[PDB]
């Protein structure tokens, strides 16, 4: 979905804004994430230890699944007439089920609200569910905030 | 600080649990984060465009600064008698000030509460403020939930 401007996004407040394609969680992404953030916990990056652990194989970092929101939402929609978009923050986020490396995830989002901040800048509150393929329990249910400048 | 057990963690509810060292956020880390998560927005990874945009230089992804919580908290305390710690979620996160690439950040955390889930598995709710060395406003204010399994 392409919004023609921030006014059109604002006028869509409340609406579903789509569903991503499936994306596959790869070990190299998990490893990059660990390198970027300094979280090399064995459950994410040590296949031998992880295989003996309670998850059976390596799992994604919850903070990475959350950080996939921009990528996934990009597949659902875009907003024209915007110079930049910046993460304003999160309200409630939960990670009900782990995401095994090798599994596929997909997201669906709706616009909770869009606040006019003046001069063509708007702040959108978005609700997302990230599902894991083959499983009823979500990988993530999150409310996020994005400022379109 | 070493908590000898999750019971000892529970007894420390309502206490400060420490302050990290300063860590420098590099362009290399910001690029790896972009690769890991698929967010390659110009404000984070395009020196020329960023140099010319509202921040004058590249800034970290908010999702990355938030994802520094595990590394920074590991500098503050550890909990013995547990196999792993998993991110269960967040109650609120805000990013008052951007983190210019090359800047230093440091975190202070306090223990909000500890819930025993059964089996030696406990869930700690933690408040963190991440400061960034060149601005008055914090880089990140988060309340997070960590499950020790």
């Amino acid at each position: 979905r392409t919004f023609e401007s921030v006014a059109d996004l604002a006028a869509a407040a409340g609406e579903k804004v789509g569903q991503s394609d499936w994306v596959t969680i790869t070990q190299e992404e998990v490893n990059l994430f660990a390198d970027a953030t300094g979280d090399h916990q064995w459950i994410h990056v040590d296949p031998e230890r992880a295989a003996a652990g309670p998850f059976g194989t390596t799992i994604a970092h919850g903070f990475m699944t959350l950080a996939l929101l921009p990528r996934l939402q990009h597949q659902m929609y875009t907003v024209k007439g915007v110079k930049l978009a910046i993460n304003y923050g999160l309200n409630k986020v939960r990670f009900p089920a782990p995401v095994p490396v090798g599994s596929r995830v997909r997201a669906t989002s709706s616009l909770v609200g869009v606040e006019d901040l003046g001069n063509g800048t708007v702040q959108a509150t978005v609700s997302t569910t990230v599902e894991v393929e083959g499983s009823a329990k979500p990988a993530c249910v999150a409310e996020s905030i994005v400022r379109y400048v």
